[PDB]
């Protein structure tokens, strides 16, 4: 069986449906017994930001401006495709509500629930300037070797 | 004795172009490749002679009737020009005598890499079985997973 | 003893940095790593001191002149907007003192990452291995496979 697998995700893209599949599949990996890491990079950070834990505080004028202006939790992010002003995720999203599949927030409180062990790269995270109390608690930032050393253990490993 | 899974989200002409080519090549040296089509991805699985809308909503109508009919269809990812730089690309390919998306996918049909449809998907993009190739087989993320960890190579393209 | 495989599909600016950042900390860590560039990845291997428009047809010739000449020219991702989004992640990076990609590819020259160039996009695009780093190796999909499968780590980016 399944129980002792280890799956690694790297999330590089922030699109809305990219993110939606990296936690359908880490979701059910997990009630499969599955360890599951997801390593969240450029992009991918803003999958972790904790909209109720914004800050602005001793950021550089660049850096300020990339968080005021960029999504501020996973539900704002756009779709990879046919996003359409935002009128084509509203589709989606109006397909997803007929289905009952859950939308990308609810997907992402359930991997937290379920323990999959989210990560920030160290680099990506001080690009683009967010600090620690910006993204979920038990968010943990991880740098490139730490992500291989983990990717290299993991016996399914993907780029997303 | 080798197996391959390819995961197929993109529904980019240029995407696929590369998944079939490289699931073709795998199977002439004897690997099992499995696609597991999921998302966009699922528009490569449409065959255009059997579409259907009966029993839709409005917006899966919408959906199916307004997105690529098949794969000779889909989009290029970058430089598309409302299918004026995949017209480049297609006339760059024909040049050198590199085969369509369309004969890529004839191919590996032949060649029996087995095609999948990620189940969850295709409820709500309201795709029904008989709009897609006969030996499609719609199979659920547990099953990618299983399949994919009893891989040797694994990709998510 | 470990071997990593990156199959660099993406010519845009931000994913070619985030392969050779894994590349090139992958060296340090003594991780053998082979990158093979296909379709709009190739567009990294270009050499600008070396291009060429002889012998070739006005598609491939266009598709030369008119695509970036080298990894530094590579288009973000997203929010690219003329370059100037380009220019701001530039900007970000620069504060930061990180290294900009044709830095992170010099040191994967350097530290002996292993480039490979397919051999079907080299002819499909038109480019010449002289056009290519010199130590760039042009490989087929099939060698590709190979490769991927004795790895121990395997991407599609
Ligand atoms: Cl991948
Ligand atoms: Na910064
Ligand atoms: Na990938
Ligand atoms: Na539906
Ligand atoms: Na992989
Ligand atoms: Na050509």
């Amino acid at each position: 069986g399944m129980e002792n697998k280890k799956m690694n995700l790297l999330l590089f893209s922030g699109d809305y449906d990219k993110a939606l599949a990296s936690l359908i599949i880490a979701n059910a990996a997990r009630e499969m017994e599955i360890e599951v890491t997801i390593f969240c990079a450029f992009w991918g950070l803003l999958l972790l930001r904790d909209p109720e834990k914004a800050s602005q505080e001793d950021k550089s004028l660049y850096e300020q401006a990339f968080s005021s202006l960029t999504p501020r939790e996973a539900e704002e992010l756009p779709l990879s495709k046919m996003n359409l002003g935002g009128i084509g995720k509203k589709m989606l999203l109006e397909m997803m509500k007929e289905e009952k599949a859950p939308k990308l927030s609810d997907l992402l409180s359930g991997a937290r629930k379920k323990e999959v062990k989210f990560y920030a790269c160290q680099l990506s995270v001080e690009i683009m300037g967010f600090k620690k109390e910006e993204l979920f608690p038990e968010v943990q930032i991880m740098d490139v070797k730490e992500y291989l050393k983990n990717a290299l253990e993991s016996d399914l490993q993907l780029f997303i």
